[PDB]
């Protein structure tokens, strides 16, 4: 099951299964800026991750004093949304809690996820409700794939991610053992003010965490290539780029992160653990983003 919406410029398709994306495409060229999932890299496209980002310690985590299992990269990319509010160039899904993810994460919830194509290229809303009479503590990350070009070698064709503004130096996450993190942030290798190189050299050694909150725009771009695409992330307080480690894949993804993957060690209170956002009963957060279309 899935569903398209499309404008005058693009079309996308989204599964209703996790409100995937799974293909946007210029029509002027037919250009697919999403990876198209060939298993030999990665037989995904752009996964929804809630209420966790990345593996948690354990393959579990605690809420207070109790502890529960979690999966790595969440549980929302496993279910089906429902659709509403369909029409040519936007849709809503919506997921909430079912017998399977109360037992992960005892918490009744709304996920809705709200596309549009504009001239620009594409907007998502997403708006994370808790419907429980607990205090609900989560994480919400986008994962899309982009497609790149390669040289000769395999190696990324001079693909840079530009970022502004930037208020101080590029920072990462450090990462130990990958994909956890290991609590510090330091520099990245290669970074040249707001321009950072994106090379295997770079990536091989696992996810590249961006931790400057402040960056509004993230722009992936070659000089030798007529597409880029820019985030427009200012909601989201962390920005990680990732592609397969020790592979050639021809994709980088460039990931919004509101949370973190855990820290290596015991299992994390979510209710402290770094990146998490805890929802009074009834609460909701709103997040946008926008991929601009070049
Ligand atoms: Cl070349
Ligand atoms: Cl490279």
């Amino acid at each position: 099951g899935m569903i398209t919406i499309e404008n005058s410029k693009f079309k996308a398709g989204i599964a209703e299964r996790g409100a995937e994306l799974q293909s946007l495409v210029n029509k002027a060229d037919n250009y697919e800026y999403v990876w198209t999932g060939d298993k030999t890299f990665w037989n995904r496209h752009a996964p929804i991750l809630f209420p966790s980002i990345g593996k948690s310690n354990q393959d579990q985590y605690r809420l207070g004093a109790k502890t529960y299992p979690m999966s790595q990269h969440g549980f929302a990319r496993d279910y089906d949304f429902d659709v509403s509010d369909k029409s040519d160039s936007a849709v809503t899904f919506t997921q909430h809690q079912n017998a399977e993810t109360l037992k992960k994460f005892p918490f009744e919830y709304t996920l809705a996820v709200t596309y549009m194509l504009t001239d620009g290229g594409l907007s998502v809303h997403y708006t994370v409700t808790n419907d429980d009479s607990k205090s609900m503590p989560f994480a919400l990350g986008f994962h899309p794939a982009f497609n790149v070009g390669l040289k000769a070698d395999g190696s990324f064709d001079d693909y840079d991610l530009t970022v502004e503004p930037l208020n101080s130096p590029l920072q990462r996450f450090g990462i130990g053992p990958v994909p956890f993190r290991n609590g510090d942030v330091e520099d990245i290798p290669g970074a040249e003010g707001n321009r950072l190189p994106l090379t295997h050299d770079l990536l091989d050694g696992g996810l590249v965490i961006l931790a400057n909150s402040e960056i509004a725009k993230a722009t992936l771009a070659s000089p030798h290539h007529d597409h880029s695409i820019t985030l427009d992330i200012s909601d989201f307080p962390y920005l990680t780029i990732w592609s397969p480690e020790h592979k050639k894949a021809p994709f980088i993804a460039v990931e919004p992160f509101d949370g973190l993957p855990d820290q290596a060690g015991e299992p994390t209170d979510w209710y402290t653990k770094l990146g998490n956002t805890t929802l009074s009963a009834g609460a909701n957060k709103q997040l946008a983003l926008k991929v601009e279309l070049h």
